[PDB]
């Protein structure tokens, strides 16, 4: 085992913090759980600390630590996420919504400690101010399915792309093209993969004690794509 996997083989405490702007209206989301990632889990509940969230809980999910995947031990050579810790990675996105506004993000993924921290900054632009978003008009369902990953040698990391079909209130889907690089914090030597992807399962809930606006997640992660 290398000293970056030689840090997930336990269950890892997690905090996320984000600060996010779309079309002018500010809020903070904190987030605490668990990530065990020798079965790909991670344990989540999210709180936006600002009163109200101003856009649906589903468009940031993918936004609020693929670090807790599960790579097979035949594709243990193409985990980045992990080789770069503790040092971290940097994870920006831009997440084009079809016919709405798109999010620009940019987190930082580091031990700080024992916790798996996740600080994340996202600015949100040309929303449409009662469109599917600002308007509220998502189903509140879970979101499940792959991110594909490639080596991006020119930057010591990878990229990674996919698309989220957001199920929309009056039954049409929402789009959410992703565009993903990450890049290592540190000077130290990280792994560059071969192609493949990361599956998601996803179970999405309510605290019922809970009076914050909130999310409950249970999510498994696996990497997949290089046979046995």
């Amino acid at each position: 085992v290398s000293k970056g996997e030689k840090l997930f083989t336990g269950v890892v405490p997690i905090l996320v913090e984000l600060d996010g702007d779309v079309n002018g209206h500010k809020f903070s989301v904190s987030g605490e759980g668990e990530g065990d990632a020798t079965y790909g889990k991670m344990s989540l509940k999210f709180i936006c600390t600002t009163g109200k969230l101003p856009v649906p809980w589903p468009t940031l999910k993918t936004t609020l630590m693929q670090c807790f995947a599960r790579y097979p031990d035949h594709m243990k050579q193409h985990d980045f996420f992990k080789s770069a810790m503790p040092e971290g990675y940097v994870q920006e996105r831009t997440i084009f919504f079809k016919d709405d506004g798109n999010y620009k993000t940019r987190a930082e993924v580091k031990f700080e400690g024992d916790t798996l921290v996740n600080r994340i900054e996202l600015k949100g632009v040309d929303f449409k101010e009662d469109g599917n978003i600002l308007g509220h008009k998502l189903e509140y369902n879970a979101i499940s399915g792959n991110a594909n990953i490639t080596a991006d040698k020119q930057k010591n990391g990878i990229k990674a792309y996919f698309t989220i079909r957001h199920d929309v209130e009056d039954g049409s889907v929402l789009l959410a093209d992703h565009y993903q690089q990450n890049t290592p914090i540190g000077d130290g030597p990280v792994l560059l993969p071969d192609n493949h992807y990361l599956s998601t399962q996803s179970k999405q809930s309510k605290d019922p004690n809970e009076k914050r606006d909130h999310m409950v997640l249970l999510e498994f992660v696996t990497a997949a794509g290089i046979p046995l």
